[PDB]
């Protein structure tokens, strides 16, 4: 059994499939997609029987700036990890994932997370992986809080419906207010976000903007079967049935919150997904306290995924 | 806004698709096996505006025997509420689960419970349900531990037999075996999976349906297997909308007391699976495990699908 390099994306997506594939089954583009357009350092180390490849670990260290923040090169990740089943219980995921930490440590890395990554497969570990979360504790990971992928159905419900604030698609001559808005209300990791996926294939169908007057005052990232952005809410499009979508981000401004207009925000992102004949759509990565928020639209808890974070000694 | 007893099962049905239909897709053929053919004390409260249905509750008392058991009748029940996305925090639910409530004391009960019924849709307040947790804590009920179905697609993956002792032979069950099921399952398993194997072979259960592990010739375990010809619709397929085509399931399987921890439960599950996959089965779920229990299914590629919280209440 070697450990060493490898880009087979194929070999490595046909592993994912066989063994995770039921609930987070992977095509070839997104896996593609997302690997070669992060822009931190990366490594994949694959386990092998001669030429066949029996597991593998993705992982990166943070060491390119996040809109206005500069990169915590302390920071690292474990994007994934899989042995395959016939494999397990060798020792074969304990050797992936010290050679992974080991490379971590020795660039800089004091603290390491499960997923939450740029361009991640998974907010954290899913609950679908739970019995991992045992080798993960042993290996000095503390289980921490959960974050919830929600689920609903537009198609399927009507909802009922303030002077001066007017919600509509972006238009391209918005793009410098969307830039000068985020720069000044989220201008960490969703501004690098709008940047990176403008330049790989998000176009300005997919942004809901919410203005006062003529001030950009919020948004929402929408998703369906058109987009050419892939991103997370529609990850798992396989499981979502056909004329599928997604929702997420979401932010307004920290001075125009709790009076309706996050609301608003939501209400018209879904009545537009709602036209363009959307069914099945996801809300990625949210926090428990925000759930009830996405539920009066009905949507539901759908997948979790539980943060975990080693300190390294 | 009136609160009446129902039994409107088509407006019920259509009341839970439109609410959580995305991820308990319910239909009347389900419902009404489980609701009909339920023993217990039991009723559904409607809430209504006028003519229409806009919430509900189900609920039970134990009062039938589990097998050799005499019901408890300190135990209550909520099978399932659902009140409509459009008339949500107006105290609907508070009102329909004071009246459920309220029956279920005057009739004796101390212990009031979140699922786990007889004829159950769920084992516990459902992951997809999480926000109810605050509803039903707000109430006195108490949140306990986690129950999960698991899936596995039997198709994708090939097991290498368990190294076998002499004299253990696994097999799908046969009419005649009966009697020496009843007679194990007296002996072993005398509660709640006694009871269900009488019932559900009067309402179409097949020995097809069941698979058998023998020492030479004394019925020492069982598994429960479905496929999309079981008449009888079990928990593991209840939501076969959601697993696509050929779909199967798994559970209950149970192996006699004193041969535990010797690697028959392993071989039964084997066999069973491999009985599965030789029937064209793909996408399949089992049903109600502990999590000690996940990585026993997890051998065989099972990965937790969905999961149910464990809530009790406790009548002061
Ligand atoms: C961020 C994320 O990626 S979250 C998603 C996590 N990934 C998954 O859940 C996918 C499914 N699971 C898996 O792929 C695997 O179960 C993994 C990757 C979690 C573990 O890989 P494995 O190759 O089984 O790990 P490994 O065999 O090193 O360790 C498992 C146990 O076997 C033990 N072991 C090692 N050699 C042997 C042996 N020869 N015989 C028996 N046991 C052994 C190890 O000591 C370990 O026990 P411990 O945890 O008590 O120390
Ligand atoms: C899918 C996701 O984006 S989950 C994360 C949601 N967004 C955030 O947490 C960003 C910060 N928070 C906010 O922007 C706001 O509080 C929102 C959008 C969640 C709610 O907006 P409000 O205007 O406060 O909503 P209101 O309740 O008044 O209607
Ligand atoms: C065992 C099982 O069945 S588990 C599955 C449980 N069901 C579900 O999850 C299905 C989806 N959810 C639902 O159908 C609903 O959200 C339910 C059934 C959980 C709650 O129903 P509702 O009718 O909205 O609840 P109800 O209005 O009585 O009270 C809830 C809240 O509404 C508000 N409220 C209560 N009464 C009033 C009133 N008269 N006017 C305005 N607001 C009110 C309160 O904020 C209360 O808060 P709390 O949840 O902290 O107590
Ligand atoms: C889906 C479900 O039926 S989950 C519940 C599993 N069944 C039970 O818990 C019944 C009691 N336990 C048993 O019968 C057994 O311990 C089993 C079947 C779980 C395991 O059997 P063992 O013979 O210990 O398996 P092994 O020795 O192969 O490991
Ligand atoms: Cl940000």
């Amino acid at each position: 059994m070697e450990i060493k390099e490898t880009y087979d994306f194929s070999s490595i997506v046909d592993l994912w499939n066989k063994n995770i594939g039921t609930v987070y089954p992977m095509n070839l583009e997104l896996f593609k997609q997302n690997y070669i357009n992060d822009r931190q350092r990366k490594k994949i180390m694959g386990a092998f029987n001669g030429e066949i490849l029996i597991g593998f670990v993705i992982y990166k260290q943070w060491t390119y700036k996040s809109g206005s923040l500069k990169p915590n090169h302390k920071i690292g990740y474990i994007n994934s990890i899989i042995v395959d089943i016939n494999f397990r219980h060798q020792g074969i995921g304990t050797k992936l994932l010290d050679a992974a930490e080991e490379e971590l440590i020795n660039s800089g890395v004091k603290i390491l997370r499960c997923g939450s990554d740029t361009y991640h497969f998974f907010p954290g570990i899913p609950l679908e992986c739970l019995p991992s979360e045992e080798f993960f504790l042993v290996r000095g990971y503390k289980m921490q809080d959960y974050f919830y992928d929600l689920i609903g159905d537009v198609s399927k419900v009507d909802f009922k419906k303030k002077d001066g604030f007017k919600v509509n698609v972006m238009k391209p001559e918005d793009r410098k207010g969307l830039f000068e808005f985020l720069e000044k209300s989220f201008s960490g990791r969703w501004l690098e976000e709008f940047i990176e996926f403008f330049q790989v294939g998000m176009k300005e169908r997919d942004i809901v903007l919410i203005k006062y007057k003529t001030s950009v005052i919020g948004f929402s990232h929408i998703y369906d079967n058109k987009s050419s952005f892939i991103g997370p809410p529609i990850y798992w499009k396989a499981l979502l049935g056909h004329n599928y979508g997604g929702l997420g981000p979401i932010g307004i401004d920290k001075t125009y919150r709790k009076q309706g207009l996050g609301r608003l925000l939501l209400y018209e992102s879904l009545q537009i997904l709602k036209k363009r004949e959307v069914k099945k759509m996801v809300i990625d990565w949210t926090e428990k306290d925000i759930i009830n928020f996405f539920g009066r639209f009905n949507f539901m808890p759908w997948k979790a995924y539980r943060k975990a974070t080693k300190e390294v000694k």
